[PDB]
């Protein structure tokens, strides 16, 4: 029965796709049986701190990529399932991302991690230049 708020969340997606925001990811998670937004943020290891081990969120991000004519900005889409998260769980969670991206519609790649090294910046870039 999972549903979303789909009006705050447009409102999270929207401010992270404006590139004069200041704002470079924000991230969503449940109530209840409800996908809400979380929390937001202007600096990417503040985002890392939010993926413990014990939760579940999705996440939209906002990364500046390349140099002179390359330069430009990528979005990723990162479901973030802590590893201490339930089989059960952690297959719905996988499910709703299709829910999400009702509203996270678009992205250059999108993400399942549950390694918390894989979320460093650092690496998603790589994964984002490669694709």
């Amino acid at each position: 029965a999972t549903k979303i708020d789909k009006e705050a969340c447009r409102a999270a997606y929207n401010l992270v796709r404006d590139d004069g925001s200041a704002v470079i990811w924000v991230t969503f998670k449940y109530d209840g049986s409800t996908i809400v937004p979380g929390e937001q943020g202007a600096e990417y290891q503040h985002f890392i701190q939010q993926c413990t081990d014990d939760v579940r969120l999705f996440a939209f991000v906002r990364f500046t990529t390349g140099d002179a004519m390359s330069k430009r900005s990528k979005f990723a889409l990162i479901t973030w399932i802590g590893e201490n998260v339930s089989g059960l769980q952690r297959a719905k969670t996988g499910t709703d991302k299709t829910l999400v991206k009702e509203v996270v519609q678009n992205f250059a790649k999108e993400f399942v991690i549950s390694d918390r090294k894989e979320l460093e910046e650092d690496f998603i870039k790589s994964e984002l230049k490669k694709a």
